């Protein structure tokens, strides 16, 4: 395949998470937003041209895909950087860690934010986006729908540590699990091990990846020693009734129950009822790193770009369609 448009910055030999296409015609530099495999395929030690990204994703590029150190542009957020002659600001995209958005000024006075994946909030509207007039947005659109709705960050783990608590406390046998298969959704399992006194337990190569995030005090937090801890990582394929009853079997038996917590639902946070099958239940709880349509439709009202381009679901002619109606209904809504 080649290199999609919206992949492309104009005016610029810039792309952006476009690493699976081998050799990119004309591209002076290569941003990476976030390390997610979507993004990062391709990358890999045999890869020798600049990657530029945040001091997390470099880390990440360096100890898991071996991206050797000479390649490897780490540049700090929230500061004005020129890479081949663009001026370009790094910040804070509110999805997983290292997860950057991109603004771009153009030599011709335009302004571009590319916002990688985003949970977009209200704190991006007194940042310094807020300081100059922003023309194209390339927009992460994973939930551009009315029917993603889904709470809070701040309430999901509100939840789950109440669940946990409250589950631990009763049973002092019991044992949580969380599933994941990628970076993000960190606090899921370190809030519910700090209202638990305990650690996180989990094999040496999430532990591995867990160490590349800057994560303060880590060291306090995680362990390889699992039977030592009342909270279990484990692969998200792991987390179904079969998997479950599995790991009930390690540490000797020690565990009699397993609460285990599974990111989905994102079709009262209190309804959040989970499959059980004896001592076993599984919570779906929607704990989110992409924007609900709301926050992306408020953001994008604020922003007021002249141009929308889409980044997600962009394969199918009706996802491109509704996408594009939402963004006209947006628009007429706010008078921009
Ligand atoms: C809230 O849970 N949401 C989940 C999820 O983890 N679902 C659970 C899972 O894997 N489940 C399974 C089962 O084990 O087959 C089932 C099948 S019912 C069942 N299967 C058995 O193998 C068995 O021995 N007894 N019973 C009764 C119900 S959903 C639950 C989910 C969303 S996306 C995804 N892939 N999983
Ligand atoms: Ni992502």
């Amino acid at each position: 395949k080649t290199c999609p448009f919206y992949k492309k910055i104009p005016g610029t030999g810039f792309t952006v998470d476009a690493f699976q296409y081998g050799v990119v015609e004309g591209c002076t530099a290569y941003f990476l937003t976030h390390f997610h495999s979507d993004h990062y395929a391709g990358l890999s030690k045999h890869f020798t041209f600049p990657v530029y990204c945040s001091e997390i994703t470099g880390n990440l590029l360096k100890n898991k895909l071996h991206v050797q150190e000479q390649y490897i542009h780490p540049l700090p957020l929230d500061t004005e950087c020129i890479v081949n002659g663009v001026k370009v600001v790094l910040l804070d995209a509110n999805h997983c860690p290292g997860a950057v958005m991109i603004l771009f000024y153009l030599p011709n006075g335009t302004v571009i934010l590319h916002t990688g994946d985003f949970r977009a909030d209200p704190s991006m509207e007194r940042s310094l986006l807020a300081d100059q007039k922003v023309h194209m947005l390339y927009l992460d659109t994973t939930y551009c729908s009315p029917e993603y709705t889904f709470p809070s960050q701040q309430e999901v783990i509100r939840f789950a540590i109440n669940t946990a608590f409250e589950a631990v406390t009763l049973n002092p046998h019991a044992l949580v699990v969380c599933g994941t298969y990628s970076i993000g959704k960190e606090k899921v399992f370190l809030a519910i091990a700090d209202v638990l006194g305990s650690k996180v337990g989990m094999s040496q190569e999430k532990y591995k990846t867990l160490q590349c995030l800057n994560i303060p005090e880590i060291n306090s937090l995680i362990t390889t020693d699992m039977c030592s801890s009342l909270v279990h990582l484990l692969p998200m394929m792991q987390i179904n009734f079969k998997g479950l009853q599995s790991h009930l079997k390690k540490c000797g038996g020690k565990y009699n129950q397993i609460l285990a917590f599974r990111p989905t639902g994102w079709t009262r946070i209190a309804d959040v009822i989970p499959q059980t099958k004896g001592n076993i239940s599984i919570y779906g709880i929607p704990y989110s790193e992409h924007s609900s349509y709301l926050e992306m439709k408020r953001f994008v009202q604020w922003l007021k770009p002249q141009k929308i381009i889409p980044t997600v679901n962009v394969g199918t002619w009706k996802s491109r369609s509704t996408m594009e109606k939402y963004f006209r209904e947006w628009k007429l809504e706010a008078g921009y």
